[PDB]
């Protein structure tokens, strides 16, 4: 072609696609080519970005002349977001791209297309589910994943598929979050058990708020599809704890409270906790006493009503991990399932012998503090 | 007193007064004093602050506690009355179901707050806040103490506020109720003055500085009192930079120009400059070099004078346009080695005529932002 890539499309459409693709580009590009986003005109425009998480968006466009061009992804996402709200005209002119929109005009340098790495092929579709369910279930468990890249075995979200049932889990050794959901399997009997980096999976699930059903592909990659968007994510090569056997089926003591009231009380009392390390909880019939701090800085104390069953128990928790757990339930009330002060508490959304645990879709296991 | 300080008041009133005082070993403390039907909350530094609120004083006295921790507690307590009782070297604070035991620091080691000078004048709180924030954007944020203040210049019922960093200068004139014949100029730290003018609702503000001055600015109103150490440096001379006329004048839409600057500056190397080429009916905004990318945008302008090119730092330009508080901006030029003058435009006409090409008279405004070109 004598006329290289030339097209026209709406700014909003172009800007959303480029920003979505450019997001996952390398933070420290080895070659300048790795900082680019590929634009391919055929029908429609494809916007492609390569990395350990590669992404491709496809949008409607008027392709005056087809072709391909590689330009700085970050600068193109910044230009497109800021352009006048008018149609955007793009014309490749040799080694430059002329971008016109209303009264604004740009001339951008290009990088060689031949050097851009080919994006991996997504595996075969494993199943699908609504965007709202994927977004809300992932965000629920993501809160427990480790955020330290020095301990990468803690940085994933475990995904286990047993036909129509999906179990999600995350942990950082101080807390374990587990969520079960139903999905449209493609086809029944499909078994899969992978560990996906938590940060990218959570960002993909939050962006999914379309809606539009999210298609997951596992046949070392997790494929994510829908909304004219397609991405691949390298899976984590780490073992995950046997989370199912760590969840107790019975409790020696059970406490039910109001989440909002308890979150507020933790935050008040924790102002005097030395380096925000612990909040002590003294449960007895009808009441829990929350306390924190030492005389040198200050002491705090608040009593809250509890629907309690069992012998009195005194247990301490890290205030942030406790509020993360409470915040993740999305229920008015919380159930605390206990054994001893040195064994985990089970938080679930809501007369002397032990108490069988209640079946819920979500659970947050929280380790105590001594 | 065998029974030390004991009082009760509403959380909202307590929390707001403590937070306002604690914002700026014994130095970390906030002093609480109970007298009759009133509580005083006092904070000492180089900028002192005192808040007076109504309270039920069960037992009078004084106590010093950590300011930061007391502000954090009070903002977060249940919305119920707060009972405070000093118990030896501890402060028992009770509010609804919450209880706190705070350690005290010795009262005897706490420095006495300076006496506010005699009152110089008063003005509405809305005006003081509004006029200070307008000029504050131009103050230096460094080493050069002569540029880190806001000049306060009094001349009877007129006050002139000014701030600069040598790249820009903001000047605002306002009218106030002087408490004479007052002819004085001072330099107040810009960061402190800006915070105090924003924090204040709002009953009229009183400024305290006949033949006196050195060396504190007292600020008072709404049961709140502060003193601020004045800057001993000399504000730079600036009246030579305000001409009576211009070689060229330009009026444009502020919002359209701010948006176009931000778009073209995306390719400005180190965000150092944006060029503007003014001609009849249009201005061309441009930036960047081919290695990274070039941008251009043409905007409508009501222009008078010979066409000119001028380069500005995009942030200093947008800071100036944002401070105008008007739909339109008036740009006034003299010569290439001099700043451009940005004035707000009020109700209106074609800028040139009937003056043709000839010099264009300057129109008076309360506010002006002087911006040096990029050299």
């Amino acid at each position: 072609g004598l006329t290289d890539l030339t097209f026209r499309l709406l700014r909003e459409s172009f800007a959303d696609a480029v920003s979505w693709v450019a997001k996952n580009l390398p933070a420290r590009p080895a070659v300048p080519v790795l900082s680019g986003v590929l634009l391919t005109g055929s029908n429609g425009l494809t916007i492609s970005g390569f990395d350990y998480e590669v992404s491709e968006a496809q949008v409607g466009a008027e392709i005056v002349s087809p072709g391909s061009v590689l330009v700085s992804g970050r600068l193109l996402s910044d230009i497109t977001r800021a352009l006048p709200n008018k149609p955007v005209d793009v014309h490749v002119e040799g080694n430059r791209v002329a971008l016109t929109c209303g009264n604004a005009r740009f001339s951008l340098p290009t990088m060689p297309v031949e050097d851009y790495p080919t994006l991996p092929t997504l595996p075969e579709e494993t199943g699908l589910l609504p965007a709202e369910l994927f977004a809300e279930a992932i965000s629920q468990v993501a809160i427990a994943a480790g955020r330290d890249d020095t301990l990468p075995m803690l940085t994933g979200i475990r995904v286990e598929i047993l036909g129509e049932t999906v179990v999600l889990a995350a942990t950082d050794r101080f807390r374990l979050a587990v969520r079960e959901l139903k999905w449209s399997a493609s086809s029944p009997d499909i078994e899969a058990a992978v560990l996906v980096p938590a940060k990218t999976l959570a960002e993909a699930a939050k962006a999914g708020i379309g809606g539009s059903d999210v298609r997951l592909s596992l046949g070392g990659l997790l494929g994510i599809s829908g909304n004219g968007k397609r991405s691949t994510t390298r899976l984590l090569d780490a073992e995950f704890p046997k989370f199912r056997q760590l969840l107790p089926t019975e409790h020696t003591a059970v406490a039910t409270m109001d989440v909002a009231e308890l979150i507020e009380a933790i935050k008040l009392v924790a102002l005097v906790a030395d380096r925000g390390a612990q909040v002590r909880m003294e449960f007895a019939d009808g009441s829990v006493r929350l306390s924190a701090g030492a005389d040198d800085v200050g002491r705090a104390e608040e009593d809250l009503v509890v629907d309690y069953a069992g012998e009195p128990l005194t247990i301490a928790f890290n205030p942030t991990y406790l509020t993360d757990g409470l915040s993740s339930l999305r229920s008015e009330r919380v159930s605390f399932g206990f054994t001893t002060a040195g064994k985990p508490a089970l938080l679930r959304p809501v007369g002397n012998g032990p108490f069988p645990a209640v079946s819920t879709d979500y659970v947050y296991l929280l380790m105590p503090v001594r």
